[PDB]
């Protein structure tokens, strides 16, 4: 019933430092309402500021923390829609559903009509194209987020990001390899 994203992460938190990391930086970096809602988008740029500074105290790159947090996102996430996730059944159904039916429902449920720009398609050779943009240019959490999806089904995959917003590019692409060893 508060900020679904912070809820998972809390939880990441409090298996590297524990929970008491998590109430101090979070008091010292938290507005003056000092509540985390899921419903809504405010203070929704704190999550940015914990991002980086998490980094500092456990001491690791700000882009590992954040693809390590996306990989975490998706597993405790779908416990809270694993409805709307078994709608896959495997890997390849939900890349190309993400947009879709994923981002259609949490809209509805949550949030507005305003989710990033997601382009699942279907290539041969069990290989899929993943387009993604969106100023938030927090690509570095999709990725992370289609590796978690994807261990939690014991399936490997491998992801080559060449074009990236970050890199003055007005898009990215992210091609999404199916192993079939
Ligand atoms: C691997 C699958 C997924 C991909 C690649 C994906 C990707 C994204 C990305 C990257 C964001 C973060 C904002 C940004 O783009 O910078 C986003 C936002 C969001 N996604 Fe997903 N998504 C996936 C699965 C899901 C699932 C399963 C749900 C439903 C539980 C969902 C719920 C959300 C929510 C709630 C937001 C909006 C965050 C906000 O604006 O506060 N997504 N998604």
């Amino acid at each position: 019933m508060k900020g679904i994203i912070f809820n998972v992460l809390e939880d990441m938190v409090v298996a590297q430092c524990g929970m008491s990391v998590w109430n101090e930086l979070l008091e010292k970096h938290a507005p003056k309402d000092r509540v985390y809602v899921s419903a809504k988008s405010y203070a929704e740029s704190e999550l940015f500021s914990i991002v980086q500074d998490v980094a500092q105290r456990l001491n690791m790159p700000i882009q590992d923390v954040v693809k390590a947090f996306g990989q975490f996102l998706f597993n405790g996430l779908a416990s809270r829609h694993t409805d709307v996730v078994d709608k896959f059944d495997d890997f390849t159904s939900l890349v190309m559903g993400i947009h879709d039916v994923i981002h259609l429902e949490v809209n509805k449920l949550y949030h507005e009509p305003s989710l990033p720009h997601i382009n699942g398609q279907l290539l041969p050779n069990n290989q899929i194209a993943l387009r993604y943009s969106s100023p938030r240019r927090l690509c570095f959490c999709a990725e992370g987020l289609l590796f978690g999806a994807a261990q939690h089904f014991q399936q490997k995959i491998q992801i080559s990001h060449d074009t990236c917003m970050h890199t003055g590019a007005d898009h990215c692409m992210l091609i999404i390899e199916l192993q079939n060893d």
